[PDB]
């Protein structure tokens, strides 16, 4: 239904403006000194996010009347199967409509121009078939753990400073997790502390919650109770009207009946040896005398996402009413302790015999530019997982694009008539990419340009852009690599719809309305 | 990737404005011509709050759309670890970014330019390890008690023309405190009646606070309660106080909070004097000094509560009214009254003591101090002006620039003196050159004079935190563009 | 009044938006298909200018606000030593502009990256001698003299369907042209049409002025004057000495025509009809300064001016039906040094093309002479140096790379023009256009009548040596200006 | 009447925009990689004019409200002195007004900060011990008489790709003109035409007009004539003028003014070459070169006037036809003419000539000079920090703010270079700490190198009055809120 009406010229032209205003926000993010950007927005959410992963803060906001969002969407499924290391891909595709304003001078079959996707086939061949990537990432190892594609992901980070470490923290998170059992159960948090290792791992899953000020300060051999109903008790679904009765005699019953859900509550409940219950949602005073006494710590108002994490760690439990305690309800006995961390106080669970789901705790300076680390770990939790089994991967910091760019390059020429035109757009689109990288490092882009190509060209697969030098350098050396399939993904998508329709390369332009 | 937003050039200008807003009102906190500051917002706050602390200011509002706050919050950590000293840290961070101005002439990526903070431990290290200056404070102490650091703190309020005698009393105070346990069971107020001795030492503890009109004027051989059919129920609740008052011979009942209206006709007849919503700060204080008590409900008078007896009384001192407990046996714990000149100087004095108990814990356990009165900073200053223009490429301008961020100390520590800031920058960098490490700033004198005469030094936690926390602010400028929340609308 | 405050970016903005509007203009002015473009102005600018030649009408006026005029002023100094070909300088030097909105975005310093013009002009001279052409324009050459850079250069022009024809003498004049003196003393008009051949060749000197109806219709073994000045009764009597001295002088000599740059008494008219004697009243002193190199000329004076102080070259001088109108013919000089061109038309006023499509074609050939240099037509030069370009922004170190190259993806609009308006899709023709380039012919090219690509040299076009390496160092300078300047001081009543 | 309102702080920031405006388009002209600008304007102007020198194109010039003619005026006494090099006076006087927005922050007195004008004479010596002037230009010079300072002058011109040659030539135009009077006798004009050499160096005097169209196309042994100025009568003058004229051999004539049309039937016949309109300056010089002659009534021929025949011919150079007199007997006068490749910048050789003219005359008779690209200013920029800190009291603070004004240059001169400007500033700097007044800014190498072996070397009077006006202009715009003067050209 109803407004916004565009077509032919002005519809390519929607297409055309999306591009261009992603690229320069995404252009700083890219390569070892990348920069952060700060969002604050109105009316359904709590404060400024600050992300550094393109596909995190793209999912999130649908800003704007102009297209983009669904170009958007499809990254997500990149990183469900590989993903990050750098977000490179959406750069990629907006560079492929600056051709098209040349285009028009010609005035007459884009589709006849488009030649190209066909051509851009050899994309999906040329970028990711030539160049021996990785082999083996054994299984634990002790070196080859980390220090080499964690730290390139971050290097584009500017936490690099102190989040170099943190991202070789998280390997040690993948073994764990590697294995037999799902990608489940991992929890991160960060905490306003400063520290020199700026996070701490612990042995199992991390709350902040607590009973109240009475009740003992910790517990062992644990057993842990999660009810999904409340603890609260009066109005039932029929209230039975609000009573009055024949004499002061029978309304002490009524007091009364409140005294025996108290008494189900610790009768059974010690026989199990309760150390920790842990409820989503509402609690009921009554109990709260009563633990403190058995000596059992309580949650109030527990996260329900904390909760359902927290069932596969234990072996779980079926939650309905007060029945749910013994056999029903399975518990892992290590250790459950309130702890303070740095400053503020955590409660930790540990010990989890399963050993499937963990969680990781972030400490920091206390800045916004500390909030980035947030940003930065969600990058690294899934680089790693897709970094170990697809035992492929490329050569960082644009290697790989200039390499193809100049092969790309010989494509247009070699190819005879009605081929050639939209090959060499198709070839200059990789060119860009070196633009952005040297751009965020502070060194002059055209410079750069120039001696980039060059080296390349020799054939030095390993060499590529190094920011911190300023010119170019080995970028094996710096230990820079991105995921196979985070590269050979994009290549198709931008190539997908695009061949088949109009069916060669120059795409899209709209359609009905 | 959108919210509010400004780019590059722009985005670094709001993070620029809030840095001098914050510089100006707190040049004149510092040192001994700082002056008052006080505040009136609308909504949730009431009127008059008047910070001399640029700390405790800055924490608790939020005021506009810049970003600032989060920067704010870290001087607190400070606080924590050793607390006040003078006000100085976040105005070197202020000046950080005029450079940045002239930043724009460097033409590079900014975050490259950050290697300069790495430059900048460079700065905090030469500050360190050179210049031993304190070897002493084994406990207790007979000359090495005062005339030091409390002085400082001091300074930085003008109380200081007698209250510099005052302060020297305070470590008095901490002495007795820093054994036992705790800290707690100190407490201080001003008197208007003046004299040169500006102040005394109760033995005891020292409240302002009344029942109400009626009750007893004085009690003597005082005995001291301290407590942490539904018509007819209250009235039992008056009679077991009473029954159970009358055989201790009951003087004075302190409670910390709301005081029930039935007990308080009780007390009057009776003859017993009563202290509503008495604060808990004071209480626990009064516990350690009267031997303690089990403080529980109405069972707790007789034995459960221990009482001290020698005497109870409402006194006017000069003008105003006031409460004395005094005669404590147990001389543990002790109460200074300082007398003023009447002035808001006077309830600078305040501050003093809070200031002086803090200092000595840390400062014994530290076993180092720094020169005071901006003496490190300019020392700092000279040392840090070298290593930029031997440093290369993208260091050279952030160098420097944060090198320049310590000249300001110098003029701020004399702009609230009275004397001319310019003049006063040139003439304390020739004496930090020459190599006097005791030389530094003396705002009284209008020029430069020896620190270590007037005895004024500062704690080795107070100088450490800040250097590497200044950085983290130097952090937070440019890289960051807008970006506002933290309470609400 | 005083206002128009801009700074930094808006300021460069004035810059942009001259490039670009510009550009749209002359864009359909490249290659076979061009667009006639007519333009008028009140005051002393006359009637008919109708301009299909970019770099004419851009030089003549400056009409508004933004600042452009001079680097229009820029293209005649390279149209003087060569300029034409088509109108593309100007096209490449605004296309360059739009980059300018990247160097904010590289958001250091403008002047690194304005090093490239420089560069850019190695690239030029780098561009030129290397990456071979033609190698043909031996001297006089009876088949590949034309045909050829007229043909593109007339391409633009609509009247392409009877005018290659007269591109093909335009050659004929440089061959006489060339030798001891330079480019002078060459003029031509057109004079409509009605005629295959639409032009006639004339030997000499064109002339367009009449005495009177009366006066002998034609003048041989011919004597020319030039003349730099223009009792009652014996006052009466005295206008007739004016008419004797005339006369007396005139009969020995033999009198053939006269011509003056100046108004012209009455009663000798009467007489020059009887004698058998032409003369011309008020005659453009240019025509008389082409004439006296030409006839050897004479020295002008007062009426003792006739017989020996005067020379009077002797061929044939008449008034001949050309097609349909009368225009007068000097000719047959012994001198040989300087010659006359005259073209006509089918006439739509689009003729009147040929008026300054001429201003560039005057240039092209008689270079060519000079030169002994030529290049292939039809886009072949601009493809083949496309291709070797794209490979030399890498072979230079650095900054010349970045500049070179985006230079060098400009070479592309031009192959894609000259089918653009061929009426053949440009997207088929710039990818086939390629593969013969990269082949290694040189002598594959746009063939336009083809509809695809075919050997250029078979049809016959070649381009100036000069048009070329003059055009490349020329257009990156010409550039350079209106990107570099930002900020142009002025003060603009209007 | 009345529409924009100004006071104080606000009419300081009027004063304050005006350095500002002009600072962006000298900025890109200064230094080796400079450029070139182009102004229309209305009325008494003929064609747009582009200049290169800041100090010809700010004179020509009063385009606004805002005061910036005066500045600019004071530039010119520079350059009959010297002036020119680049132009880098301008750009440095407005820089010094960027501090002043500090300057409010300081919130004192605005004339105490004025002491550093003083100071700014004290810094002006600090470089003239701080670096290596040069050692000889004892006149004539072998190889220095140029490839130094007109290479850096046209340097800063872009033109230098071919025109660096033509700087060359220069040199040699001053050498002949070294000696008995003034800065006389000196012609030159652009050709549009192109030659490898760009242009030619001509003994004698060049000039551009002829008689008319009849007339002999060459004359030599040639006699030449220079005036300072009822129908029978007429016919007395045409006699006077051929029979005097004809004994003499008369080959040419020359008149600066309107001629009457009958002595031009004359000449023709005769087989002499006459000029109508001559200009009244060409004249002149002419004279000098011939030997001269007294101009007067129709006597003026014979012995009263004295000519020198050598060659007078109408020569086709590209495309314009021109007149050369050639083979002069004196030799002490000459003319220059250059070609070069065309454009909007070859209009430009008329400018940047005029700056050429200046540079050498001045070398030859200083003997005295400093190393180019920007090697003075790091030297001295090594040598200003450590001042500051040694001045007492309103010296320390002015004059380090002068001395890192100095640092913006290195960064300016290798910003048009085309290579990274933050690398360059560090590394400059350590070279010119060490010793070596000869390194410097290497912009073609990207890098710093050796000055003195690329043979580039600055005028030493430049460097004396820029300090002394860098200052006057720096007294700046804070002092008085008007300025105004004179009604040139």
């Amino acid at each position: 239904a109803g407004a916004d009406e565009e077509r032919a010229e002005t519809a390519r032209l929607s297409s055309f403006i999306g591009a261009i205003a992603i690229g320069d926000l995404v252009k700083s993010t890219l390569g070892p000194k990348g920069m952060d950007k700060i969002l604050l927005s109105s009316g359904r959410d709590a404060s400024l996010m600050v992300t550094n992963d393109g596909a995190t803060i793209l999912k999130n906001i649908g800003v704007d009347n102009p297209a983009a969002k669904v170009l958007v969407d499809m990254s997500r499924v990149q990183d469900d199967e590989v993903g990050d290391g750098t977000t490179s891909v959406t750069v990629l595709a907006a560079e492929l409509l600056r051709e098209a304003e040349s285009l028009i001078a010609k005035k007459i079959h884009p589709q006849t121009i488009i030649a190209g996707w066909r051509e851009a086939t050899k994309a999906a061949r040329q970028a990711l078939l030539n160049s021996a990537v990785d082999h083996g990432s054994d299984e634990v190892k002790f070196r080859q753990d980390l220090m080499n594609i964690a730290g390139t992901t971050l290097s584009s980070k500017l936490l690099t400073h102190h989040k170099d470490h943190f991202t070789k923290l998280a390997v040690e998170a993948v073994l764990r997790l590697k294995g037999s059992g799902n990608l489940e159960a991992i929890h991160v948090i960060k905490k306003l502390g400063g520290s020199l290792a700026d996070s701490y791992l612990d042995e199992g899953f991390l709350l902040d919650k607590k009973i109240g000020v009475n009740q003992p300060k910790r517990i062992e051999n644990a057993k842990i109770l999660i009810a999904n109903t409340g603890m609260d008790t009066d109005k039932i679904k029929i209230f039975g009207s609000r009573v009055r009765v024949d004499s002061t005699a029978k309304v002490a019953e009524i007091e009364h009946a409140e005294k025996e859900k108290m008494k189900e509550k610790v009768e059974r409940i010690l026989k199990h040896g309760i150390n920790c219950f842990i409820n989503r949602q509402l609690i009921y005073n009554y109990p709260e005398q009563l633990f403190g006494a058995a000596g059992v710590m309580a949650i109030e108002h527990a996260d329900f996402v904390g909760v359902e994490r927290l069932a596969l760690v234990t072996g779980g439990e079926i939650a309905s009413t007060f029945d749910h305690p013994e056999l029903v309800k399975l518990g892992s006995c290590k250790l459950i302790e309130e702890v303070m961390i740095g400053e503020d106080k955590l409660i930790h669970f540990s010990g989890v015999a399963l050993g499937e789901a963990c969680t990781i705790v972030l400490r920091g300076a206390t800045q916004q530019i500390l909030d980035e680390a947030e940003r930065s770990l969600h990058d690294a939790l899934c680089v790693l997982a897709q970094t170990v089994k697809d035992s492929r991967t490329v050569y960082g910091g644009g290697c790989s694009e200039m390499l193809m760019a100049h092969a790309v390059t010989q494509l247009a020429s070699r190819t005879p008539g009605k081929e050639a035109v939209a090959m060499e757009s198709y070839a200059k689109a990789l060119r860009m990419l070196p633009t952005i990288i040297a751009d965020n490092a502070g060194y002059d882009s055209a410079d750069l340009v120039a001696q980039l190509r060059a080296a390349h060209s020799e054939g030095k697969t390993t060499a590529g852009l190094d920011m911190k030098e300023g010119t170019i350098g080995d970028m094996s050396v710096l230990g820079i690599t991105e995921s196979f399939q985070v590269k050979r993904q994009v290549l198709l998508s931008a190539a997908e719809a695009a061949e088949v329709i109009l069916r060669v390369d120059n795409i899209i332009k709209a359609a009905p309305r």
